[PDB]
């Protein structure tokens, strides 16, 4: 009944309980015990492969009737420079062949209640990056995120929240950010989104997070989007960041727990959310010139692994503490 479907109990997952049982095995007395009750809290699923359709049923049959949480992460290219041949065969097609598989098995869990958060990092790249080279990567990008929307977004047991990045990347731009979005949103057909994810695996503070929120709904209401709500991802922003560096990031910490409504002074604001894993590595450490930066913590494992010596650092520096 509620469209925020926060406020339900929301679901914890087999992988994140595996993940952090990977913890507690190396961990001793208190840290231990503090690893055990981060197991339960409830964190995104991802859905970051090809065969990530084939992972949908597993999750809803899972969950029976509490909230999942899905990031669609799927869309076949990032990089700029296609650039050919030409530069795609063929990228759409193919994202629109995991669009309806994952919409094909949603269809069939009428009774959950699910939340899909549309492909993180898409929304900031087409305001910001630039795009001789990635002018055929950017409109191929925003059709991927209007077919998304378009098929999830007429789905009665989901909610769709559209990613747009964070007030440290989009905030001196949210006017062109509205604009994006909403040129996105006329191209999807009677597909209607609740709101809008920000902070996704990044670490930036819930009150300039809020700022940014204000900003983008005036804009996006300057454009004719109205009636927008956030989440924002609060996996590892517990302690404010010292710095720009996007990977496996020094000094941070687990955020507070994902909560619907969490401050009626924050009325935009959906929930707090773990969207991003906490523990699951950013990139390996020789991945990207960034994974160097001498505040990004060394030895990281490949993105998507877990990272048992961040999460320890991640679990240390939890605000609120566990
Ligand atoms: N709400
Ligand atoms: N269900
Ligand atoms: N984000
Ligand atoms: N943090």
């Amino acid at each position: 009944t509620s469209d925020n479907f926060f406020e339900n109990e929301l679901y914890s997952n087999y992988k994140f309980q595996g993940e952090v049982d990977q913890s507690i095995q190396r961990l001793s007395g208190s840290l231990q015990e503090k690893a055990k009750k981060v197991k339960y809290v409830p964190t995104a699923a991802w859905l970051a492969w090809s065969g990530a359709t084939n992972e949908v049923a597993r999750y809803l049959n899972e969950a029976g009737s509490k909230t999942v949480v899905f990031v669609l992460y799927m869309i076949p290219t990032r990089d700029c420079n296609a650039g050919g041949s030409n530069g795609g065969a063929d990228n759409l097609s193919t994202y629109q062949g995991y669009v309806n598989s994952i919409y094909n098995t949603i269809n069939q869990y009428p009774n959950s209640r699910i939340v899909m958060i549309i492909e993180p990092d898409t929304i900031g790249n087409l305001v910001t990056a630039n795009n001789a080279n990635c002018r055929n990567v950017h409109d191929m990008h925003k059709q991927a995120l209007s077919y998304a929307i378009s098929k999830f977004g007429t789905q009665k047991n989901v909610r769709v929240y559209l990613d747009a990045a964070h007030g440290g990347w989009l905030n001196s731009s949210a006017d062109r950010t509205a604009e994006v979005i909403a040129e996105i949103l006329r191209n999807a057909g009677n597909g209607k989104i609740r709101g809008i994810s920000t902070n996704v695996s990044n670490y930036q503070p819930v009150y300039s997070e809020y700022q940014y929120h204000q900003n983008l709904n005036r804009a996006l209401e300057s454009r004719g989007v109205r009636g927008m709500k956030f989440i924002v991802d609060t996996s590892r922003n517990g302690r404010n960041p010292s710095s720009a560096t996007w990977c496996n990031l020094k000094g941070a910490g687990l955020g507070a727990r994902p909560q619907a409504n969490p401050d009626p002074n924050m009325p935009l604001l959906d929930a707090y959310v773990w969207i991003k894993t906490p523990g699951e590595s950013d990139s390996a450490s020789s991945a990207d010139p960034v994974c160097r930066n001498s505040d990004s913590l060394q030895g990281a494992p490949a993105a998507g692994s877990w990272f048992h010596d961040y999460f320890v650092m991640l679990l240390e520096n939890a605000n609120p503490p566990f």
